[PDB]
């Protein structure tokens, strides 16, 4: 049983400093009464405080180790998240108006195509593989293909989605307008991030998959107030969650 | 098998020493020969008298505990309920041509927007935060989200049907009249506490959720005369009755 005073510092913890919104503190607060009364186990309580933190944190966990192939260190995360020093940072002014899903989609083409940490990497990697390829590697990569048609999901239905000429097509213009290429081949780049944006996205809202359940247990970590791995260039998420 | 003067007392006691009504000893009657011919268990007869002390007690146990975080005291019900120094209380003249759900509203109004003991810490609480989330997030609180659903009732239907423009606006015309107040700011406030009001009835009258279950059981302690908890500054439902 869970005190609404104890599940706003898991969620503060979670967010790095950010103390909840009006909103949401009653949201955490049904939470804590629906564990005295027994209508709820702890550990699902916990798990849906954490799930809120999504959007400001997860984006910033998933997206730099499937770029830069490390998570960012609990003092980087207090940078990209909640800090005095990034005036515009996930959890301030500039970002109020993005959804989650192009959170995701900034972040990616952000650090891949620009002069970003993994724009070296990321462009000799994807070059001259074709819309279709780009995403079904991916969609193994992240989501795992053994493990999607365990949990049920259909992937062939899934993957296809993805890459039909409609999806594409509006990317390629959302892509024109908003990033300042011009060249043919940052374009065609800049969409493949965008790709795989979509799809951390499918991937840590359901919570199936690698990527999502080590992001998960990371914030659970995080959560009290301590980060036990915390390197100082840097947290490989598979080595130190198995 | 009860004997009809021994359901009067289990009711008078619940009622804190309010005899009942000519009318309603000839329920209890019924329900006491039902016993005698067993068409109806002990259980069972004791439970329907105690339902009939709903509109009196479970008014006074139940707002408190929602806006002040606990439960009056005996000695406090007692002077809610059924008192020489309180003119006007509960089971007496003033509240006479109240029904039910009236009785909740007007509990929940005074505790919390005047100078009752919850206005300070409701009003930091529910402000700038719309009627929708303040319904949602009231019906998990008290009916939970799980337990309604596994009960079989819809959650969704019943939070829309709540929420609904017309309601709002029949509540917004009821707390201008009745109420003294003018400010803009003070009426929304004061139509979200008639909103909780409604859904604390809903949820009494069911028997569903967390709030109806932990009463009903303080009332049956308090039926054989002496409540066995009987914290001097207030009996915490959640703690006391798990
Ligand atoms: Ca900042
Ligand atoms: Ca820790
Ligand atoms: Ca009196
Ligand atoms: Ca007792
Ligand atoms: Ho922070
Ligand atoms: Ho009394």
């Amino acid at each position: 049983a869970y005190t609404t005073a104890q599940l706003v510092t898991a969620y503060t913890n979670a967010n790095l400093g950010k103390a909840p919104d009006a909103a949401t503190t009653l949201t955490l607060d049904a939470y804590a009464t629906q564990t005295q009364t027994g209508g709820l186990s702890d550990a699902a309580a916990l798990t849906n405080t954490l799930k809120l933190v999504n959007s400001t944190t997860a984006v910033a966990i998933q997206t730099y180790q499937f770029f830069t192939g490390v998570a960012p260190s609990a003092a980087g995360l207090d940078f990209l998240v909640d800090s005095t020093t990034n005036t515009n940072d996930l959890n301030d002014a500039y970002y109020s108006k993005f959804a989650q899903e192009n959170r995701f989609i900034n972040f990616s083409i952000n650090l891949a195509t620009g002069a970003g940490a993994g724009a070296t990497a990321f462009a000799a990697a994807y070059t001259g593989v074709s819309y279709a390829q780009t995403v079904a590697t991916a969609y193994d990569k992240i989501i795992g293909n053994a493990v999607a048609t365990a949990a049920g999901v259909d992937v062939a239905a899934a993957v296809a989605f993805l890459s039909r000429q409609a999806n594409i097509d509006y990317l390629t213009a959302f892509v024109r307008a908003n990033t300042p290429f011009t060249a043919a081949a940052d374009i065609d780049l800049a969409v493949k991030a965008a790709l795989i944006g979509t799809i951390l996205n499918a991937a840590t809202v359901s919570g199936i998959g690698g990527y999502a359940t080590a992001t998960a247990a990371m914030i659970n970590d995080l959560s009290d107030g301590a980060l036990s791995t915390d390197n100082a260039a840097g947290v490989n998420l598979f080595t130190a969650y198995p």
